[PDB]
């Protein structure tokens, strides 16, 4: 009379065992939620960053409570000038209209694994700052520029260090896809 | 009469599976080089597939792999894992396969949640993620 | 619950010794 139903089925779910013993313990499991860029390997370990951090500081002889003024215009230059450059190089800083020049050989040496991700702890800053830089006129990184970027809105995810975490948008993800244009 | 009546599990037997006897060498090994005794590693067992989920399985043997408490990471060599790993790491880390889809449906259905190994191939799906790992 | 670190080691570092007194003045 009553309709006979399907017998539900239940999947049983293999746990990884070890000498009949499970080798995960489940209430830390439904418990432990990461951020997924602070686990990520596009981002250099945040050990691996203090190292950077000072050991650029013993290299410029520069004290603390001033060097963040350095730090402040060093990814300014890296967003337009990539993040691979020479090392014997050097990189450049503005006071007003004179240009002042630091040795680019301690950040690319001293940067593990690379310097690329050592400098994308500063993507969530480069986005914030491109676009308030660019709602008074318009101003797209050479990233974007030599690859023919033909968008205005989407510039603030124009730079080589952008770590393509969860959440941007998926017109970013591609446009970093076409890479060399 | 025995052909009737023998019907193993199909991953049981499988080849992409390390062996049971392959995965409790590299459980112990492993549980050696770390100094960690039992009832406490599977705390770091715990975030050694996290991290795999998001980095993938063949990373370079002289590396290291964070797993954090609070805010503060915390890291352990790679050399051991990889190394003692036969014959490989993936296999040997396809033990945690049921598990992992289990735990990322768990934090998917918070936030959109994508583990690195679709956002680099440009996985253009959300609920097609928890088979998304290496 | 507090994730288990890893046991830091230290290395031991081999001073050259002479009838049990070095023979450098750090």
């Amino acid at each position: 009379h009553t309709v006979p139903r399907i017998k539900a089925i239940t999947s049983k779910m293999r746990m990884p065992k070890s000498k009949g013993a499970t080798v995960l313990n489940l209430e830390h499991l439904l418990e432990y939620a990461p951020q997924q860029i602070d686990i990520s390997n596009t981002r250099a370990t945040q050990s691996q960053f203090d190292t950077w951090y000072e050991a650029v500081q013993l290299a410029y002889d520069i004290g603390e409570t001033e060097m963040p003024t350095v730090m402040n215009g060093l990814m300014v230059w890296c967003i337009e000038n990539g993040t691979s450059p020479n090392i014997n190089g050097v990189w450049v800083m503005m006071d007003g209209d004179e240009q002042v020049e630091y040795p680019l050989k301690p950040i690319v040496e001293n940067a593990k694994p690379t310097l690329r991700q050592i400098m994308a702890h500063f993507s969530d800053v480069a986005e914030a700052y491109i676009e308030m830089r660019n709602k008074k006129e318009p101003y797209m990184p050479r990233y974007g520029l030599v690859r023919n970027l033909r968008d205005g809105s989407l510039a603030r995810y124009a730079f080589d260090f952008y770590e393509v975490t969860s959440r941007t948008p998926v017109r970013a993800r591609e446009a970093h896809i076409q890479m060399k244009a």
